[PDB]
Order: structure tokens, then sequence, then C-alpha cells
């Protein structure tokens, strides 16, 4: 008697699926807290997320259902797909001396830097956010030239981007 | 005589570079548009770019220097650097039974579509912006999953999400 659980994303607002005609369906969150939904005559079932639960990604929801005899199914599961970029790194500013880029971006996301010409590079954050892309002794960053930053998650959502103008 | 121009991205804000001292620089753009700066006295210009003049990449410049004899330098041009992504996708509405998604984009932009369980399909926005892409048969589509769509234009350049719920 297992319900079905429709994929969810980390954009979703609500859990929806199958389960016996007018059970309760039951959807525990990892943080502990619950959210219910009552299938209706054809077992179509949603549940609405908790404003209170941020799903980001990865995370293993449990679906159950329980008859009006109190005969609950084994539970289903639930994994959600990271949809959601990560908000736009910080750039801290950067002199026409510089040798290296550095910032804030979500941990562990791919920063990608393009130089004002097009061309690009790249660093990665660590657990804590903080990234370092090393500028090559061979780009020459000038006054007044833009520079554009975004970060990616390893799913392959990309933020907006940050500019900043080099001093 | 020509002056240098520094390389100027689609969301620069000023163009800079070296021309003779105390010249009066002259930034023409495609549109006819014309911006001045005067180079100090070591050389360096910068120009504001006219908030009206928006640069979205490909554009060429030309830069002159004229003294105050009114001798003009030989031009130099810059082809404008594409860093600026599109506007979020606009996505009409999506039922279960739908075999197709269709909205509005930037004009020769990639729409990618992630369904809830993380795979894509694909398509090209037409010269009205129009796009419309077939889902895949293998693909079920279920009321309260969440869809997303974002832009991409040839530089790379990712839009903002833009999301909708399955009806
Ligand atoms: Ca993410
Ligand atoms: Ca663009």
């Amino acid at each position: 008697d297992a319900p079905t659980v429709n994929d969810v994303t980390s954009d979703a607002t609500q859990v929806t699926g199958q389960a016996e005609p007018n059970s309760t369906v039951k959807l525990t969150f990892p943080d502990g807290t619950t959210a219910t939904g009552t299938a209706d005559d054809q077992g179509n079932y949603t549940i609405d997320i908790p404003s209170n639960v941020d799903l980001n990604g990865g995370e293993e929801l449990q679906v159950t259902a329980t008859d009006k005899d109190g005969n609950t199914s084994e539970p289903s599961s639930a994994n959600v797909t990271d949809t959601t970029a990560p908000d736009a790194p910080t750039v801290n500013d950067v002199t026409s001396d510089a040798t290296q880029v550095t910032g804030q971006a979500e941990p562990n996301s791919t920063v990608k830097l393009t130089f004002p010409d097009g061309t690009t590079a790249t660093g990665t954050a660590d657990d804590q956010g903080n990234y370092t892309i090393d500028i090559p002794s061979n780009v020459d960053l000038n006054g007044g030239e833009e520079l554009q930053v975004t970060a990616t998650d390893k799913d392959g959502n990309t933020s907006e981007s940050t500019n900043t103008t080099i001093i």
C-alpha cells in the first residue's frame, strides 16, 4: 500500500502523489517536522511544504499513508533534486596590480571569473565559501575594466553574476 | 597618436585607455552616439558610457583623440564582450497532459527545461523570442511537480531561472 511520491525539486512548494483514496498521507522532513494531506476519492494527494522548511537539494523525504483503520503503509522515499542556483558571489576589490581575485561564494561551488576580454579563470569555493582565483601574469588588468564572477553548484545551477571594476 | 582602448564588456560603465595628454578622446558607438573625455597629464583617459547606450556585446566602438589644434588621430576600435545574461524566460502554464512547453526568451538563446527528476530538454527561441520544447515521451509529468526554465546566450551567460508548477 506504499504511496507514490512525485519528483520533488528544491524549488517545489508541495509534494504530490497517489495513495489509497481518503487515506492520511504523512510527509516527514529531515528536521523531524511533519506535514499531512488527505488523498481524494481517486487517490490523488497534495501536501503543502511548510514555510519553515527550506529544501536545498539532496534531502530525503519520507511519505506514508494511513487508512481509516489505523494501518500505515511502508514508507516511500523521495530525494530532492537541486534546481536552485547559488546566490551571487561576493568579489573583493581588484587592483591592476593584483595577482588573484578573492571572495565568498556558496561552499563547494565552482566560481568563474570572466576577464574583460572574454577569457575565463575558475576557482573552487572551500567548505567556508572562500574562493581564490589566480590571475595569470600575462593577463593584464587595467583600471576601469570590468570583471564578472558567477558561482555554480554541483548540479550545474549558475548564480546571477557579480561585477566589479578594476582599480 | 592612435589611442589605446582597454577591453570593454557589456557590463562596463566606462571606457578607459591611453591617449596624448590633455587631448579630447571621443568614443563613437554603432548608433552614432558619441561620448567624450579628457586624457590626463599622464595620458590616461576615462569616458563614461552614456546610460542610454546599452552595449550587449559584439558592438564595434571607435576611439579617436583630438589635440588642441583640432588634429584628430586615426581611430582605434574595440569589440564589446557580452557578459550579460538574458532576462529570465517566461513559461506558459503546463498541464500534466502537456506534450510541449512554450514561452518567451531572448531571441536565438538556448532555453533549457529542467524536469523534476533533473533531466533536461532544450529549444531555441525564435526571431520573435518564442520557444517551444517537446517533452520527451519517457518523461511523465504530474500535477504539483515543478518545472524550471533558463535561457543562455551564445557567450554562455545563463539567465535567472523561471519556475512553474504542473497543473
Ligand atoms: Ca543549489
Ligand atoms: Ca547577453
